[PDB]
């Protein structure tokens, strides 16, 4: 099941022929098949032609959840093209330093007002996401785009930006296949499936929503990206939630007010940070057909750990077993393996270990080493099962 030296598109390739019919991508505005945004991935790739964007080069990409990100995703996928996507609501002086980092071709925006402050910013051409679909959707229906072109599964597909306000500007830059096979990996561990459907309140310029629409397109899944939470997860017939803490508090808060529940939903998966004892606990009495799962990782390789969930009750102190297919090692000061029990650094090794950081070879030397082995600056330990734990 595990999936080596993958390109990203082909993701949507296989389910656009396999079920063309089905729905991908729900958004506040409407619904796409996953014809329908393979179609529009194509046609963005051709606009993307016809604006000279090459293989290799980037776009800085600032949208919110809707249906046409995901299309300019994978319609930049389909050309090589690097995907670096931005929150909006950064700062001027934020942007200006991420975009130069990256160093694109051009960008694009949200709507008029956005595309004005980002050219305070930087000098590259920057486009309205309406303006521009006026011309995917001319190209849509010419049927242009639908061509292959060259890429590599050593190809950079992604740049996922994780330093703040306060910090140099720094990346995980993330090649076509081991994002591919980080989503296959934690798949095979989540399981989601065709018939779930996926609410996704997270932003897919995160990589924690990012992976919700490459694994719900790997398995056919609907995705649906959005206080009447209760409400829309019903509604939805929502079946796999990602969650923050946060967000879990709220929906134990609001689920109290609404009797008629969700239950359709099946699993909670938490990345991020800690879920407490109550929040899980609330969960699980508001919907008890619900596994609420514990996941551990950083951008450096997507992810490092996650929970089963048939073992959901068990270890509580635990964040997990390895991805299928990589290794978690902890090492010693001077980088020596330890035994069960012993406190060290937490290492991982795997197909997932994405490339380093943006045109950093010095801060990346530091993290990445031998690079193969990633150094994660966490610190904790494995039982002789290969559970991993916090600390000591």
């Amino acid at each position: 099941d595990l999936r080596y030296g993958g390109l990203v598109h082909d993701l949507l390739a296989d389910s656009g022929k396999a079920t063309p019919n089905s729905d991908a991508m729900e958004d506040a505005f409407g619904t796409w098949t996953y014809q329908e945004l393979l179609n529009h991935s194509q046609a963005f790739s051709a606009w993307l032609d016809g604006k000279g964007v090459a293989r290799g080069e980037r776009i800085v990409v600032q949208l919110p959840n809707i249906r046409q990100t995901v299309a300019v995703f994978y319609g930049a996928c389909r050309r090589g093209v690097v995907f670096v996507p931005l929150n909006p609501g950064m700062k001027p002086f934020h942007l200006r330093s991420v975009i130069a980092d990256a160093d694109p071709r051009l960008v694009i925006a949200e709507d008029e007002t956005a595309a004005d402050r980002l050219r305070d910013v930087t000098d590259l051409p920057v486009y309205s996401i309406d303006s521009l679909w006026a011309d995917v959707e001319r190209l849509r229906d010419a049927g242009a785009g639908a061509e292959a072109v060259e890429v590599s599964p050593e190809d950079l597909a992604v740049l996922i930006y994780t330093s703040g306000s306060t910090a140099a500007p720094k990346a995980v830059a993330c090649p076509h296949q081991q994002i591919v096979f980080a989503a296959s990996s934690i798949n095979a561990v989540l399981g989601y499936h065709a018939e779930d459907i996926v609410f996704c309140r997270m932003s897919v310029s995160w990589d924690f929503g990012l992976y919700k629409v490459l694994i719900s397109t790997l398995t056919g899944a609907k995705l649906v990206l959005a206080i009447a939470l209760v409400k829309s997860l019903r509604e939805s017939g929502a079946t796999m939630m990602p969650i923050v803490p946060s967000l879990a508090s709220m929906l134990t808060t609001l689920i109290r007010r609404d009797p008629e529940g969700a239950p359709t939903l099946r699993m909670f998966t938490n990345s991020a940070a800690a879920l407490p004892q109550v929040t899980i606990d609330a969960l699980r009495s508001a919907f008890p057909g619900a596994q609420v799962v514990r996941m551990y990782g950083q951008t450096e390789c997507k992810r490092i750990s996650i929970m089963p969930p048939h073992l959901e009750h068990e270890r509580p102190d635990s964040v997990g077993l390895p991805l299928p297919g990589t290794t978690i090692e902890i090492l010693d000061e001077d980088g020596t393996l330890l035994p069960p029990g012993e406190p060290g650094e937490i290492t991982v090794t795997g197909p997932h270990v994405m490339a380093g950081y943006w045109r950093a070879p010095e801060i990346t030397a530091r993290a990445y080493r031998r690079a193969m082995r990633l150094h994660t600056g966490d610190y904790g330990h494995l039982d002789e099962d290969g559970f991993l734990y916090f600390g000591g």
